[PDB]
């Protein structure tokens, strides 16, 4: 990965040592990005709802999992769960769980620095990942685009700034998440958001992630071509906020 500091680099080193798990998938690759374009030629907002049981900035709901997945399995283009362990007290059996529970797509959310941990996401039933350009370098993210493809999965790479995005066309990246969010606190930061979306090709299936909690914000968001819209925190507080979102 990249040289980094504080807590996204103590996360990078777990993930490093992340032990691979043994499963074998039961399941087929469900598209997250063609689920989103289907919703977008049928007129139907795609909510991403993110299941975290925790958050490292304080975030701490207990509610079942296989329950808040079959009801947001009813109003979603697809799920995103969290399996990151340390910050976000997620597991690889809670996934496992889910993805035999459900029948749209699953994003695995969590830190992805080597391969083996695209073998568990596909092993455990996810159709895709999430890869950050702030933790890999060019070359590691051009090497772990194609392995995550060579499954069938087409991974959202996710961007911050206006050099992420640079690297994300470079790599030929198809399914992009533009992420309002400060990498060293967490903290909701909308300052670059509308002019990193009016730079991604009309080509590039966009996702809109990070402290989106109105319906105001992603009306407005769909106008500025915004595809999908990736949900955690509002949705684990009040799930019956997605009939809301989806308005």
């Amino acid at each position: 990965p990249r040289y980094l500091k504080g807590w996204l680099k103590d996360v990078v080193q777990l993930s490093l040592r992340r032990p691979s798990f043994r499963a074998s998938r039961q399941r087929p690759i469900i598209s997250l990005n063609e689920r989103i374009l289907e919703f977008n030629k049928r007129n139907i907002t795609a909510i991403i709802a993110g299941y975290d049981r925790k958050s490292p900035s304080g975030l701490d709901v207990e509610r079942d999992p296989i329950e808040y997945s079959k009801f947001m399995e009813r109003y979603a283009v697809g799920l995103s769960i969290t399996t990151e362990e340390k910050y976000f007290n997620g597991s690889y059996e809670t996934l496992r769980k889910i993805a035999s529970s459900v029948s749209i797509p699953i994003l695995m959310a969590d830190f992805i620095v080597k391969e083996s941990q695209i073998d568990d996401a596909y092993n455990l039933g996810a159709d895709t990942v999430a890869l950050i350009v702030k933790i890999l370098t060019e070359r590691e993210l051009e090497s772990l685009l194609e392995y995550a493809r060579s499954y069938g999965m087409e991974p959202l790479i996710k961007i911050n700034d206006e050099n992420d995005l640079d690297i994300a066309l470079r790599i030929g990246a198809r399914f992009i998440g533009i992420v309002s969010a400060d990498w060293e606190t967490l903290e909701i930061n909308k300052e670059n958001q509308r002019k990193l979306i009016s730079m991604i090709p009309s080509n590039v299936v966009k996702v809109a992630a990070f402290g989106i909690s109105e319906r105001n914000e992603i009306e407005e968001l769909r106008k500025l071509g915004v595809n999908a819209f990736s949900i955690h925190s509002s949705l684990m507080r009040n799930p019956e906020k997605i009939k809301e979102f989806i308005l």
